């Protein structure tokens, strides 16, 4: 059963992959070797070209991603050679450095050894390589509430945050054969942060808001032709609304809209004043302005939507079915001002793709 | 087959309806009479209580409606007695008057005779009883483009618009037995209009924007226990975003965002300035302010969402399944600032309900 699913996913992937690479004639022989390799070993190993292209296809198939136009320029780092926690750590440090690229963000994925018998070689606990801790204790809310459980897990392992609203969580991952994960503090020189200012409201800096430059999702599983890369952190650059409309605005996150309303000089008393909507816009303008000012890559949601339209058009020209999750593709501000809002999308799941997996903590 | 579907829908409706009315014991006898009435006549007639409650249930089941909290206070006007186009016209004029209620809008439905053999007694052509005409001719865009086809249909019947951006379309409907519909100009004294001004931007009036007070959907079919009320115009009051974020903002409607950006003193050159988002907010503030200032009922989307949350809670307390269309329930501005955005809904279709039907024109 195991070696049957694998073989089926493998046949489908290699055919489609090699077809796109213009290697359709090499399929039959590559499929022969794979069939033999599965029978004998219970698995198979991707060539560098397959792995690289598989990661790109997986991005292209991510229904919830608005940034998919640039799927083919993904920078793929092959780290299937890693065997030690020192190597994992340095691969993670390197990923951060090369993706950040002094602010000129390179979309990048580092790929670690895949599961074998469903047994993980490396198990990364971070949701993102760079994220802020969160504390909920006795009425005191500090930091990012989304990070409360992971934070408490780290602190259970000997780490201690300074309890500012922006403590950088340590990298934390577990190697096959260890009962506990290990954790390593992040070198500050590797992490770019953007203080949030407003282009024309000077008081906005009184909020003392900031965010990190690069969102590096590190807890999703990459699936390519039956092979499960459970550890494969990837990053793009932020769309402004992710920070301005959700991370800093959600009541269950940093919940900053009342303070934004105050510094921008408007009352926050009446729903009919639309003070939340107005606060949202100024905060989102502030986020875009601040990232641009520091030279850190970011895209506004209109530009991103225009890009996604091109992705839609390219999909049709290439004869590929387009798949998408309308509920995630629409931006959380002014969605009706994008074309996305006014059409529908097929939410079917196509592989290769990125998937959720269970949290080891919690 | 016909008298079978009818009987089945009837059994389900009467049971549920009488149960909610506390008349569960009268069910068996009422069901007996209905069964006899169907066999002999090919149909059956709702009592006033059934019709009234059916219309309320249909509102309650409208997955796309955020205003459903007030389902039980719907004012139901029974006009199944109408036989002439003069009576239809006066019933439509009356509906407008009583729903408007000097600005203190009463949610209201006027119910006309139902289809018999699928044959319509009355066929209303308007999408809303009060709407603006639209003209598309030789580069010239005038009025509401959503009304272009109906407008051209009216003008094909002898009506002529003045070709302002806000020509009121005539009422237009067809009686069973006539090849053509008839049309009647709307008395201006019956129609409340709201000039759009801004609470603190005086130049906003230079736009010369306005809208009508009461949205009265007149082209949907009401289905109650197998009986098809194809003509049953209903109204609530507007949610501000319907006017500010869609009717006046959509590129395929009045497309006013550039002119809004100009009068509010901001540039409309860069996506990163979020000028559309900012323009949207000021226009939507202007809409709410203007309706409030004239004493015409309106609800902002935050208040409406809070009300819908209560509807959700009442549904659970009453033991009723909740159904909803997430894609329509989320407001087109700041959707993430509402609870609706952060939960999901079952989009199943429950009857009684309101349904689309084919346009006789176009
Ligand atoms: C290049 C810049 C990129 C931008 C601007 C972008 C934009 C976005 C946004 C806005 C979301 C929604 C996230 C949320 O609502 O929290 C998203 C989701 C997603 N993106 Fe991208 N993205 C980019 C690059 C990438 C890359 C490089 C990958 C992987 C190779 C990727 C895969 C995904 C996936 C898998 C999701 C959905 C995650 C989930 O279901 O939770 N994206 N993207
Ligand atoms: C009391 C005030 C009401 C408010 C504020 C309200 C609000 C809304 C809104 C905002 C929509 C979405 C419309 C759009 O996006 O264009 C909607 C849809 C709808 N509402 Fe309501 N509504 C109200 C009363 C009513 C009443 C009285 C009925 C009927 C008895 C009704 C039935 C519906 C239906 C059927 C739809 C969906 C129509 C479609 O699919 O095109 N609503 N409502
Ligand atoms: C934590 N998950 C189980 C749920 C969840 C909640 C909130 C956000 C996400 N994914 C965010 C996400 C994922 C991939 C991204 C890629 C690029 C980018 N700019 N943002 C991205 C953002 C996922
Ligand atoms: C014209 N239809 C085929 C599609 C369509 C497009 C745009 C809007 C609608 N329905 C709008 C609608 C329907 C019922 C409403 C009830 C109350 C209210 N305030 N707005 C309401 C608005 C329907
Ligand atoms: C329940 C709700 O549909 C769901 O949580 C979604 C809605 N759309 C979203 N869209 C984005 N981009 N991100 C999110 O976290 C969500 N939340
Ligand atoms: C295609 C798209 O999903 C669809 O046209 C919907 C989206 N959500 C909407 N929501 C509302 N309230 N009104 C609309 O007309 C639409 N359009
Ligand atoms: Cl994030
Ligand atoms: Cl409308």
């Amino acid at each position: 059963e195991e070696k049957e699913i694998l073989w089926n996913e493998a046949k489908a992937f290699i055919a489609a992959c090699y077809q796109e690479l213009g290697k359709a004639a090499e399929v039959k022989d590559r499929l022969a070797d794979i069939k033999s390799e599965i029978d004998l070993t219970g698995s198979y190993v991707h060539t560098k070209e397959e792995l690289e292209h598989g990661a790109k296809m997986a991005w292209r198939n991510s229904n919830r991603c608005i940034g998919r136009l640039f799927w083919n320029s993904l920078n793929v780092i092959d780290r299937r050679d890693v065997r030690t926690k020192e190597e994992v750590r340095d691969a993670l440090f390197h990923h951060i450095e090369t993706a950040t690229n002094n602010g000129k963000i390179r979309p990048t994925i580092t790929i670690f050894p895949p599961e074998e018998k469903g047994e993980k070689q490396v198990e990364i606990w971070n949701h993102q390589l760079i994220r802020y801790a969160g504390y909920e204790s006795d009425g005191e809310r500090i930091g990012d509430p989304a990070s409360c459980s992971l934070t408490a897990a780290c602190e259970e392992l000997g780490w201690r945050g300074e309890r500012t609203d922006f403590d950088l969580l340590p990298l934390i991952f577990r190697m096959k054969g260890d009962e506990q994960p290990v954790w390593y503090e992040l070198p500050r020189s590797l992490v770019i942060e953007v203080p949030i200012t407003h282009p024309d409201i000077e008081a906005f800096s009184d909020l003392e808001l900031k965010w990190y430059g690069v969102p590096i999702i590190s807890d999703m599983k990459l699936e390519v032709g039956g092979i499960h890369y459970n550890a494969a952190p990837f990053n793009g650059w932020y769309m402004g609304t992710e920070i301005g409309a959700r991370n800093l605005a959600d009541e269950k996150r940093y919940d900053k809209l009342k303070k934004v309303a105050s510094v921008i000089g408007i009352a926050a008393d009446y729903n009919t004043d639309l003070w939340k909507d107005q606060a949202l816009v100024e905060l989102n303008k502030a986020v875009l302005h601040s990232y641009k000012k520091q030279g850190v890559s970011i895209v506004d949601h209109h530009t991103a939507a225009s890009q996604f339209k091109r992705f839609e058009e390219q999909a049709e020209e290439a004869g590929r079915k387009l798949t998408g999750d309308w509920t995630w593709l629409i931006p959380p501000i002014s969605p009706a001002a994008t074309h996305i809002f006014h059409r529908s999308y097929d939410n079917s799941i196509v592989k290769p793709n990125y998937f959720y997996q269970d949290k080891p903590y919690e």
